[PDB]
DNA sequence: TAACCGCGTTC
DNA sequence: TCTTGAACGCGGTTA
């Protein structure tokens, strides 16, 4: 009987959203036909939807329906209510008896159910469903939400019955309705996406709320205006520790609404009262603050709930907020005997997070998390404030932020303050247009479409699609718990996914010369592909006609020129150039260029291979059973082996098949690769297919706005800052939108592997990596006999050219345009669409009578970019091998094109390194030789030598400890780590002994250490003292450094005599050795910094 | 030496 | 409850 706090919720929430100006509204009647045609003539009220959730209505038991929030055109709100039988499908395993099954369940059922009916849907699984044939299912329709989970118990016990054997009568001896039902189908949809899928229902559309139902009114473009907030806190905490909700206060609350800004501070705390003030950190962002100095925390408290309820916001945007500032919030406002929900609406759900029924919570934070593309370094909102809305907020160091609402309060509420606004403008230029752009097509509300990872996005259009096609949902997928190969006991096993090679190494630019030797037979194949080639890249690549293009030959007689010059001379000693080529949305277009779909792993049959790899253990069959044996004679945690679970069976087993197979084989994991072949339908029912393309389709055109805008902006004069300070901004908003499209996009390729996909197939998407491992392999063979391949990764190819080779041209037609043309690219892709195309792709042409066409199809093109200035590859410390997906590449003006891999760029690295390959990849730049360049990389590298080999004396103590520090992430609690031994490990272990157990209470803590010197030749996880100690007292630092050293002899205290100096310049040496001296060395010039010593291979190597 | 792990990248 | 994939670099431990 739930249905008691159920119906109570919904009653509750009715309430707060008529204190919040949505009141129910029922549309007047009407008798006319229902028409969209007609829509300004059928009674209604319009509105633009602005959230949705499910709800139990009681006859205006609880009736299960989905209220609808809107925004209507005349300044006010309102919502509306549709209601919705639940419903799922009963499978028949023998389509003759389903009335029986319906008979059955109509009798077994009658506790819930509310009606049945038979229905017919598509099932892609199915025998002759390419011709017509359907499945027949019984559809169970419901009350509520809750009888259909009833329901669900009831017939589980049937399915599981089913599946188990029969039962002991006459061993001497038509089946019983039960044993036909074969399976339930489509259980699982959540409500509201249910509602939203079948009434055709989206968030960020106008719609007309009549009595037959929404009238979508596509006459309405923009999108309304919600009001939105954002807010940040700011509360005390103890020094080095972190802020309790029940002992620290909240100093001050800073929001902005609407571009109005706001700041109300905790007198209590905050020693005087702060006038009003303007933070407007570029003149794009206004920030006019308006404060309320208010006396006690729960005046505090209660003019921020005060003012929410008054400007009714369907939008409040935090930071982080999730999980730091409402539940300060609320457990201050529980302290203070103010109840959150009955003030704002605002409380916890199922998973921890703070939502409300008329208002979106938008955390950035999960924006930012997801489809920003910021590596996690740059994550944090300083990081994302400087990358995404160009400038740099206020800091200031949090162990300050206590004492300095004492002592400095005003600057401590400029910092409050920029954080609002960054959070404000990155939501409303970034969050916003993103976010419900993405609920006009993804059946969910605004706070679902934050933060649902991007393989249940996938899910949510494929559902859509899956449903409007009549297609039957496939159950999600399930793993089983044991899989073996040849007999042994599988671990793991996957697919050989992207090929990545490095090639060279060493610094390469535009202004330095490189030896080149061009296979002279490779131009006799440009040259015998040079005229389809150009036809393919005026016909294919631009969709234009030979016809009507004027200097084909021009053109055609410039490049067999310069094609030809080259192969008399086949070794040159040239300038360089710089190129990048890479496939435009790679496994997408792989996928749709050969019909991949898991539905379609099966003349159209397209066989396609790929490369299965397995882990497995060592041991047989026969060893198996022997330590199964053994592990049920053993006692557990009062109960027997065959009483436990199934997983905690094979928990046991893989803990004791791991010690045998050590003991017997010498090896713990056995790791083989075959090559599988699978059969791909080329007729199969293309949703899933369709599904991507038109997603491909939608991304390209936010990249192919980038590269406009990109383009308008370096045809403007660079005197018109104000033009060309808007195109910038254009490009960093496509930008940011094409690469927030990207990630979702290539979840179609991921999601056929997820767990609970409800289309998996790891044949297709092995089939994808393997077709573009070939494609880039045949890619690299072209470019290293024409040219010298640098670095290779699945997709992507650097490279550098000869400078005579042929590169760019421009064709032109006798409309007077042009059309672009780069030889290196349009080359590869003439062989991409010579050796992969697909000539077996068939559609419908009439699904009438079933008849399909046969079509070639090839979407896979190499895109350019260059030719780049400088490129500068590491190479490692090991002999013979390179480093793969580390390097910095820069434009001709100098600018930094990509940094890739280092350690710059990722999440707490040893800062050291970080400021050293910062103040360095620059410099490369620097030299008129590449003998010149490896001495000005030198300098810098001795000036970092330098201050390692004085033991830091020339620095200030904070830039020490700045410099030295290392800070690394665990990403669980240390709980879950017993048995491991870290850096990480050590640094929250002696955190907790110092600073206290509630130090590690949570995940995610960032550990900054340092490694002492003592004690000495013990392990280096041993020596990691965590950096707070140094900002304790005296007496309670002494103490723990004369543990963690094993030194009561001690007390020299200061940080320069404790740090292992020799450890951090190994460090710094290696980072010089893989960047500098040995690319120097496989370069041919001899080390540039002779006080780090070449390794010993490579001594003997130059001999 | 080589297998192996956690973190965080590049695709 | 939720839940895209594999390849890779590096510091560190372990067999
Ligand atoms: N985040 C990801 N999730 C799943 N697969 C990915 C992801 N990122 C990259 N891949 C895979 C699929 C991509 O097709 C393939 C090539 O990577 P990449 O070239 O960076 O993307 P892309 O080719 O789709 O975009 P672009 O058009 O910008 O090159 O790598
Ligand atoms: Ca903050
Ligand atoms: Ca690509
Ligand atoms: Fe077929």
């Amino acid at each position: 009987a739930l249905s008691a706090q159920q119906l109570l919720n919904a009653s509750k929430i009715d309430d707060i959203d008529s204190m919040m100006g949505f009141e129910r509204y029922v549309p007047p009647q009407y008798n006319g036909r229902f028409d969209a045609k007609d829509i300004d003539q059928i009674p209604g009220r319009v509105g633009w939807l602005t959230n949705m959730h499910a709800t139990l209505v009681s006859q205006e038991q609880g009736i299960s329906g989905v209220d609808f929030y809107f925004l209507d055109e005349e300044g006010g709100s309102f919502k509306s209510t549709v209601v919705y039988d639940p419903y799922f499908f009963i499978a028949c395993n023998d389509e003759s008896r389903v009335n029986d099954v319906e008979e059955l369940v109509k009798k077994y059922l009658e506790s819930c159910l509310k009606s049945l009916q038979i229905i017919r849907k598509e099932d892609l699984t199915m025998d002759n469903h390419l011709l017509g044939l359907q499945k027949t299912l019984i559809k169970l329709s419901f009350v509520n939400s809750n009888q259909l989970f009833e329901a669900r118990k009831l017939l589980r016990p049937i399915l599981q019955d089913n599946a188990n054997n029969n039962v002991q009568r006459n061993i001497y001896n038509k089946v019983d309705a039960k044993h036909l039902i074969e399976d339930i189908r489509e259980y699982d949809v959540p409500y509201h996406v249910r509602v939203s899928i079948d009434k055709d229902i989206r968030v960020g559309k106008w719609y007309k709320v009549t009595q037959q139902g929404f009238i979508e009114d596509t006459r309405k473009i923009a999108f309304a205006d919600p009001v939105v907030m954002a807010f940040d806190i700011e509360t005390t905490k103890p020094p080095l520790k972190f802020p309790d909700s029940a002992v620290d206060q909240i100093m001050m609350i800073s929001y902005m609404i609407d571009g109005e800004g706001f700041l109300i501070t905790n007198r209590e705390i905050i020693s005087e009262d702060i006038e009003d003030f303007e933070y407007t950190p570029k003149p794009e962002y206004p920030g006019f603050f308006t404060i309320f100095n208010e006396n006690d925390e729960v005046a505090l408290l209660q003019r921020f709930f005060e003012h929410i309820r008054d400007v009714r916001p369907t939008v409040i945007s935090t930071f982080n907020g999730d999980f730091f500032d409402w539940p300060f919030i609320h457990n201050r406002s529980k302290i203070h005997g103010l109840d959150m929900f009955d003030e704002i609406g605002f409380a916890p759900d199922a998973e921890g997070e703070y939502k409300s029924s008329y208002c979106s919570h938008m955390d950035c934070f999960r924006w930012v998390k997801r489809d920003s593309y910021l590596p996690q370094g740059s994550q944090g909102l300083k990081a994302v404030t400087q990358s995404k809305l160009g400038y740099n907020p206020i800091e200031l160091d949090p162990e300050l932020m206590t004492p300095y609402a004492f002592e400095k309060p005003q600057h401590l509420s400029e910092y409050s303050v920029s954080d609002a606004v960054a959070t404000y403008y990155l939501y409303m230029k970034y969050v916003h247009p993103f976010i419900f752009s993405l609920c006009t097509i993804i059946p969910l509300n605004p706070d679902e479409t934050l933060r649902k990872g991007t393989g249940t996005l996938c899910e949510m259009l494929l559902m859509v699609q899956a449903y409007q096609h009549n297609i039957l949902l496939p159950n999600k997928h399930t793993d089983p718990i044991e899989r073996f190969y040849d007999g042994h006991l599988l671990e793991s096993e996957t697919y050989v996914g992207g090929h990545v090679e490095s090639l060279e190494a060493g610094v390469f630019r535009s202004d330095l010369k490189n030896e080149f030797k061009i296979d002279p037979s490779a131009i006799d194949e440009l040259l015998q592909e040079l005229p389809e080639a150009l036809k393919f890249s005026v016909e294919v690549e631009n969709k234009s006609s030979v016809d009507k293009v004027t200097n084909f030959e021009e053109i055609k007689n410039q490049i067999t020129q310069k094609l030809l010059e080259l192969k008399e001379n086949n070794i040159r000693n040239e300038l360089p150039l710089i190129y990048h080529v890479d496939v435009a949305s790679g496994y997408p277009n792989i996928m749709t260029t050969n019909r991949l779909q898991p539905d379609s792993i099966k003349t159209c049959a397209r066989k396609l291979k790929w490369a299965w790899r397995g882990e497995f253990f060592p041991s047989k069959m026969d060893e198996y059973n022997m330590i199964k044996r053994a592990l049920q004679n053993e006692t557990f945690p009062v109960l027997t082996f065959d009483e436990l679970s199934y997983a905690d069976q094979v928990i046991h087993i893989k803990k004791r098949l791991t010690e045998y197979s050590r003991k017997v084989y010498h090896r713990v994991k056995v790791s083989e690769i075959v090559e599988r072949e699978a059969i791909v339908c080329q007729r199969e029912n293309p949703f899933y297919v369709d599904t991507v393309k038109s997603f491909r389709d939608r991304r390209y055109e936010f990249k192919g706005l980038a590269k406009t805008w990109k383009g308008n902006l370096s045809k403007i004069d660079p005197s018109d800052k104000h033009a060309r300070d808007e195109a910038k901004k254009m490009i960093v908003l496509y930008d940011s939108l094409q690469l927030a499209h990207k990630v979702i996009l290539n979840s179609f390729y991921g999601y056929v592997m997820r767990k609970g996909s409800r289309w998996y197939s790891m044949e297709m998407a092995g089939i994808t990596c393997l077709t573009g491992a070939t494609i880039i392999q045949m890619a690299r063979a072209l470019v290293e006999r024409v040219g010298r391949p640098l670095e290779l990764d699945t997709d992507g190819i650097w490279c550098i050219l000869p400078k005579s080779f042929p590169e760019t041209y421009f064709f032109t037609l006798e409309n007077g345009k042009k059309l672009y043309l780069s030889y290196p690219c349009s080359m590869l892709n003439y062989r991409v669409h010579q050796k992969f195309t697909n000539h077996q792709y068939q559609e419908l042409k009439d699904p009438l009578n079933y008849i399909y066409e046969t079509h070639s199809e090839n979407t896979i093109f190499f895109e350019v970019d260059g030719p780049y200035k400088a490129m500068i590859l590491p190479s490692s410390k090991e002999e013979g091998k390179g480093i793969k997906k580390r390097y910095a590449v820069f434009n001709e003006d100098g600018s930094l094109a990509e940094l890739k891999g280092f350690e710059l760029k990722r999440r707490g690295e040893l800062q050291l390194i970080k400021n050293f390959q910062s103040d360095i990849f620059k410099v490369f730049l620097e030299g008129d030789t590449l003998e010149g360049c490896y001495s000005a990389v030198a300098s810098v590298c001795n000036r970092w030598l330098d201050v390692l080999d004085s033991h830091g004396l020339m620095l200030e103590d904070e830039d020490l400890v700045s410099l030295i520090c290392e800070n690394r992430s665990m990403s669980k609690t240390l709980k879950e780590y017993e048995g491991q031994k870290s850096t990480s490990i050590t640094t929250a272990r002696r955190l907790g002994d110092f600073l206290g157990e509630d130090m590690v209470k949570d995940k995610g803590l960032q550990c900054k250490y340092i490694i002492s010197s003592k004690p000495f030749n013990a392990p280096v996880t041993e020596r990691a003292i965590p950096v707070a100690i140094f900002s304790a007292d005296i007496p309670i630092k002494r103490s723990f450094l004369r543990r963690w050293t094993l030194d009561p002899s001690l007390e020299d205290l200061d940080i320069r005599t404790i740090i292992d100096w020799g450890y951090y310049r190994e460090r710094l040496g290696s980072a010089i050795q893989k960047i500098i001296t040995i690319p120097a060395a496989l370069q041919g010039v001899s080390n540039p910094v002779p006080r780090v010593e070449h390794p010993d291979w490579l001594k003997r190597k130059i001999a």
